[PDB]
């Protein structure tokens, strides 16, 4: 069974609700595992308490920089970076979960949640999951963003883990 | 004052391809222009000379400027690791626009991209600061080496760079 993970989202510290994700371990096991383990915190580091530092309405919500909280950091469970596993899956619509990067084979911890189909990213960012529940939470988050990604309230992962 | 101009001499696996020159819009984005200019002269003791275009996405852009890690994970400005977005006055109007790479608000460093098309979706998200003056043919030649994740089939380097008179 593909694992399920959740983020409990807060807005200026006040709980908004839960976003749940299916991770496509059946297609991208290494990429899924990274995200899974970062969500449980089981390596001693990960997404709990981190923020969505770049929210761009009509595009996506980006987060996962748990070391510098601004897009300059993050690390994977394998090292600073790891290779693009495959590009089997496409950015088909809202809810798609995909890895942020700045070049080939530079996956770390940063990720984004699409709020639209983002076809031009196909073959460039590794898709590895999708929102299962709480897309309404992601749509709510998206309203706090701007063209450059600056948010108007602090959007945090107050808690996260694996559902089972 | 006429805006400053800089040049890159581009090589392919070390073999000279040609030169790309750029106007830097110091009249609109002086801080961002100055960064790119200084990184191109090497006057601070670091900069673009010897670096590579590590992400060439044909039909979109040629991205480079990571002279510390050579892969997108590094770079630094002349102001420190990062500097704030100066302004978003200028738009991604067509081929040859120079714009700053970023991973979030206020994260400009040294990485940049040369657009090979009008990229209107980037407006307000990346700071535009210059444009190719001569050598767009060279930029199109560079795109022959790219692919969809930006991986290049040969190493595309800034063999030399500097400021023109």
């Amino acid at each position: 069974v593909n694992p399920t993970v959740f983020f409990d989202i807060a807005v200026d510290g006040e709980p908004l609700g839960r976003v749940s994700f299916e991770l496509f371990a059946d297609k991208v096991p290494k990429t899924a595992e990274n995200f899974r383990a970062l969500s449980t915190g089981e390596k001693g580091f990960g997404y709990k308490g981190s923020c969505f530092h770049r929210i761009i309405p009509g595009f996506m919500c980006q987060g996962g920089d748990f070391t510098r909280h601004n897009g300059t950091g993050g690390k994977s469970i394998y090292g600073e970076k790891f290779e693009d596993e495959n590009f089997i899956l496409k950015h088909t619509g809202p809810g798609i979960l995909s890895m942020a990067n700045a070049g080939p084979n530079t996956n770390g911890s940063q990720f984004f949640i699409c709020t639209a189909k983002t076809k031009w990213l196909d073959g460039k960012h590794v898709v590895f999951g999708k929102v299962k529940e709480g897309m309404n939470i992601v749509e709510a988050m998206e309203r706090f963003g701007s063209r450059n990604g600056k948010t108007s309230k602090k959007i945090t992962i107050a808690d996260c883990g694996q559902l089972e």
